């Protein structure tokens, strides 16, 4: 069963497992988003899972026309629904610059299409890892930080909205103009483990993810650290050589934490560290990382 990684929540309580997710089934989608078909001209295959696509395209007068980046269902109607449900969200939260944002969606005379933001240079670790050899065209230290930053502010909008992102990682941020960062959502893959029906980021997981099933910003945080290990790595495996079986959840219980990758400074190896702090009420806000990367990269000379 098809589901969106980003999530709405609402609090009922002051502990961590006191929320629930807010499902937009019953709720009525807004017709002004909705935009014409016949103004796509679909391109490339961008990435394919099992339960759907996204598809590059020309899209005429949704802003003059424009690339955009269409999600779709492959050739059920629960499918159907909870694509419906993911748009209806995406139409309430609002837009920010650190977010693919909705542009406009075809779900009246044929199969559902959500339009989203087109951003040219892929997903972030791919452009990392496209950079190793060309780190100082060229990847600097402070473009880093500036990803860091981006991301962050993304992250910093969602807890405004009352929402949690349950993948965040570098391989779900996309690079556009402008080294532009945004978050999007969304077997072959050995960074989620299969159990049941979950498919799960482990080595992105906070430890109340992985023991007890509780998504809140705070696991975010966590996530976010393991991201900015992963921006600081130029793109490496987190926990680098060590897989992902019964004692690495016996390690991450315990309070293992990576060491400070290569391009990290001691500062932001500081800040990584604190998002790893076991009881989430320790880890750092999205407003306080913002701030702490902001004067990092307010240091350029
Ligand atoms: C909603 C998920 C998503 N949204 C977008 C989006 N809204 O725009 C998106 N775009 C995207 C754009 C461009 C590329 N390319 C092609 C050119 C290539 N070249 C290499 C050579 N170099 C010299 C010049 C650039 C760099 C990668 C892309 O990767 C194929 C994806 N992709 C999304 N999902 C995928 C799922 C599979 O994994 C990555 C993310």
């Amino acid at each position: 069963r098809y589901e969106s990684q980003l999530q709405m929540v609402q609090v009922t309580g002051s502990s961590d497992n006191e929320y629930f997710y807010v499902d937009f089934r019953e709720y009525e989608y807004d017709l002004k988003w909705e935009f014409p078909r016949e103004n796509l001209e679909f391109g490339k295959v961008l990435g394919s899972g099992a339960f759907g696509k996204v598809m590059n395209a020309t899209a005429y007068g949704i802003s003059v026309s424009i690339q955009v980046a269409v999600k779709m269902l492959k050739e059920d109607s629960s499918e159907r629904e909870a694509l419906m449900s993911e748009l209806k969200m995406m139409t309430q939260l609002g837009s920010h610059e650190n977010i693919v944002n909705l542009l406009g969606a075809c779900t009246l005379s044929g199969p559902i299409y959500l339009i989203f933001e087109y951003c040219c240079y892929g997903d972030l670790l791919n452009y990392l890892r496209s950079k190793r050899e060309k780190f100082s065209n060229v990847l600097t230290f402070e473009d880093l930080l500036c990803f860091a930053y981006q991301v962050a502010k993304g992250m910093e909008f969602l807890e405004f909205k009352s929402c949690v992102h349950r993948d965040l990682a570098a391989r779900n941020v996309l690079v556009t103009h402008g080294k532009v960062v945004k978050i999007c959502d969304f077997m072959s893959d050995s960074n989620y483990v299969v159990r049941g029906n979950a498919r799960l980021p482990v080595k992105w997981m906070a430890p109340e993810s992985l023991f007890e099933g509780i998504y809140t910003i705070k696991s975010d945080v966590w996530s976010y650290g393991i991201l900015l290990w992963e921006i600081f790595s130029l793109g490496v495996n987190p926990y680098p050589g060590i897989p992902v079986d019964a004692n690495f959840y016996k390690l991450i219980q315990n309070g293992f934490k990576m060491d400070q990758p290569f391009y990290a400074t001691e500062e932001i190896y500081i800040i990584m560290q604190s998002c790893w702090a076991f009881d989430s009420r320790k880890r750092p806000s999205f407003p306080n990382l913002t701030s702490f990367l902001g004067c990092q990269l307010a240091d350029a000379e």
